[PDB]
């Protein structure tokens, strides 16, 4: 019912292994689809685009704000 790891890379313009370590480095909590891979809402979406936003703005991966 929701975006596996390929579709929120798809929608960000990065890599799947990008997305990946985000999530990983930043805590991020990750759901799991019906096949059992990792699931993503429109919330993560976002706040996964506030990621990309803050590091192409030069903002260190622990200086980042997060909702």
């Amino acid at each position: 019912s929701h975006m596996n790891t390929n579709m929120v890379a798809s929608e960000l313009g990065v890599s799947a292994k990008t997305v990946q370590r985000w999530v990983k480095q930043l805590n991020l909590p990750a759901e799991r689809n019906e096949l059992g891979h990792y699931s993503f809402t429109a919330e993560d979406v976002k706040v996964l685009k506030s990621v990309k936003k803050q590091i192409s703005e030069g903002t260190a991966i622990q200086d980042i704000h997060l909702p």
